[PDB]
């Protein structure tokens, strides 16, 4: 039954007006958020909470894998609202360990659709053969191919026009890689910020309009 859901929801609404009546009514008016979050759909992995975020703070994509293509205007979508429409100033791309999209793109069994989704994971993996074979246990190829797959999603991020042509006009815009632990709770810095065009390497610039 969806009761339970529909009863929290009712609770949650009615004790958050209890302590600002104003809460919802002022957020509707304007959406401000300083943050875009692309993370993965999984479960274990909400954004906002793992970060203490209200709702109005963080704007959100959330997919397999947490995949960025540059053919995928589902989140490139979501990217150029945030970019262009609302000026978000931070990008968080965020993987996690333990990312059964990343696993299944290291095994070789079928999951359908989601097979070509995975692609470009995959080709992580094969890019990076050398290193991944060089670690003993699956779980520890598992997790650093969730650390490569994040540090190339900052670069596909960063490489959008969307992303160029904000600091083309002076916006100010960082994208950041992070990684969670599910087994911790906690949300890492990979370090892999890039906050402007000098960072890309020359192959990727794109000129202004
Ligand atoms: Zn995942």
């Amino acid at each position: 039954a969806l009761q339970q859901l529909f009863e929290n929801n009712v609770r949650w609404a009615e004790a958050i007006k209890q302590e600002d009546p104003d809460f919802f009514a002022k957020l509707a008016r304007q959406q401000t958020p300083e943050y875009l979050w692309i993370g993965c759909s999984d479960a274990r992995v909400p954004a906002n909470e793992i970060v203490g975020m209200l709702p109005g703070d963080l704007f959100v994509h959330r997919n397999v894998a947490n995949v960025v293509l540059h053919t995928d205007l589902n989140c490139l979508s979501v990217i150029q609202f945030a970019v262009d429409v609302l000026k978000v100033k931070h990008i968080l791309v965020t993987g996690h360990y333990g990312c059964g999209g990343v696993r299944a793109s290291l095994h070789n069994d079928q999951l359908g659709l989601i097979d070509g989704w995975l692609r470009s994971i995959r080709d992580l993996a094969y890019e990076y053969r050398e290193h991944l074979e060089q670690l003993p246990t699956e779980e520890e190829r598992v997790d650093r191919l969730c650390e490569l797959n994040v540090i190339q999603q900052v670069a596909n991020v960063s490489h959008t026009s969307i992303v160029q042509n904000a600091w083309h006009r002076g916006q100010s815009l960082s994208v950041h890689g992070c990684i969670y632990g599910i087994k911790d709770g906690l949300w890492k810095n990979l370090n892999v910020t890039v906050s402007g065009l000098d960072q890309l390497p020359p192959q990727y610039r794109l000129s202004p309009l």
